[PDB]
RNA sequence: UUUUUU
């Protein structure tokens, strides 16, 4: 017994469902470490972030200097550059930059480059930006030419760099979002937590770009996802930096899914007997819909954004406009939050916004079969929590 | 299509 309901669910099940073929594809120059001196990873930090910031460089380099930024805290660092190799969609080289000597300039190498190209980067040194004062990317000038006595203050150098990084790697999108107030809302508080030094700032003009850089190359955030899903992955006792990744994790995802997320919190989540209503359902049925298809897309699915797949289309709020003008009425008059902005839609209904504020206006009327099931309450009680609420 | 706080 086909039901009609029914047949409309085996109808909108089907449509659903979540070799590509091989285009041409740019080689990605990437550098790698060999040494054990802390003089040696230090200047190879420096030299990745005045290649990354660079005012003349041609773009893959700056991913290539990124991808180093990234790579450059390990100490074994040959299986997490073959790691890098693994991923088959890009193509990436090794280029042994076997150390530097004392002077700085000279990248002694022995395979595979020329002393033409010798010329460029250290000529791409000079690479500056002018817009940036005392041509240097550590704002307090004295820092740079500081002794890295022990391998500890290297790395922790090289932690914060990176983590600065990783900060800015949320509110990825191309338009210059604004995000520089909780970038300093989390640089702070990781100044709580004191794993950063307030000595290592960068200039944030540069950081800035740093994040346009980001987001206009495919595959330096592919690696982002898969450093984030191998941190998501490994547990509590580690080394710091995977535990930086894992706790900055929860601030990376779950990013521009946004009224998606607030429709789960309190349009159903609540459970309000307005939810029950003469149509509303529908759209709630669209909504477990995308919820079996957020369980069983599952392993990507808190990184839709980043991934940057079409499918997240799937995960269109239009659809919804009517459940989600209401979730979004309510969550206006009960929470305050969003208040800052311009959250809306034109594809608004005008009278269940309405309603979400008449509805969240009387907090009366919130009665759950849950605790009432559990404490056997009284009708006394229902009405004296409601002389509460007539506050 | 994207636009909080943690």
């Amino acid at each position: 017994m086909s039901s009609v309901f029914d047949e409309y669910e085996q109808l909108l099940a089907a449509q659903t469902r979540p070799e590509k073929g091989s285009t041409l594809k740019v080689e990605v120059p990437v550098f790698t470490l060999n040494s054990d001196d802390p003089e040696d990873r230090w200047n190879f930090a420096v030299f990745c972030l005045r290649i990354a910031v660079s005012e003349d460089a041609n773009k893959p380099l700056r991913q290539g200097a990124l991808i180093s930024l990234l790579c450059s805290h390990s100490q074994v660092m040959r299986n997490h550059v073959a790691l890098a190799g693994k991923q088959n969609e890009a193509t990436l080289a090794v280029l042994e930059i076997d150390g530097f000597t004392n002077g700085v300039p000279q990248f002694n190498n022995r395979s595979g480059v020329s002393e033409e190209r010798a010329q460029r980067f250290m000529m791409i040194a000079g690479s500056l930006p002018r817009a940036c004062s005392n041509g240097t990317p550590f704002v307090t000038a004295g820092v740079e030419d500081d002794a890295p006595e022990d391998i500890t203050d290297t790395l922790e150098r090289i932690l914060s760099i990176q983590a600065q990084v990783w900060v800015t790697v949320a509110k990825a999108m191309t338009a210059y979002e604004t995000a520089d107030e909780s970038e300093t809302r989390r640089i702070n508080k990781y100044m709580q937590q004191g794993r950063v030094q307030k000595k290592y700032i960068l200039h944030p003009v540069c950081r800035s770009a740093i994040q346009l850089t980001i987001r206009q190359s495919l595959a330096v955030r592919i690696f982002l996802v898969s450093e984030l899903k191998r941190g998501r992955n490994t547990a509590g006792g580690t080394s710091t930096y995977y535990n930086l990744v894992g706790d900055v994790d929860s601030y990376i995802r779950n990013t521009g899914l946004t009224a998606f997320f607030l429709t789960l919190k309190y349009g159903i989540n609540t459970k309000t007997s307005a939810l029950a209503l003469s149509s509303l359902s529908g759209d709630i049925q669209k909504m477990k819909q995308l919820m079996r298809l957020y369980r069983m897309k599952g392993d990507n699915a808190p990184y839709m954004t980043l991934l940057g797949d079409s499918d997240q289309m799937s995960f269109a709020p239009a659809e919804y406009a009517q459940l989600y003008s209401f979730a979004m009425g309510m969550a206006s008059v009960l929470d305050k939050g969003t208040g800052k902005y311009q959250f809306a839609r034109d594809f608004m209904s005008t009278s269940f916004w309405r309603l979400g504020v008449e509805y969240a206006q009387a907090q009366g009327s919130s009665i759950n079969e849950d605790m009432a099931a559990e404490l056997k309450l009284t009708p006394a009680a229902r009405r004296g929590l409601a002389a509460a609420a007539q506050r």
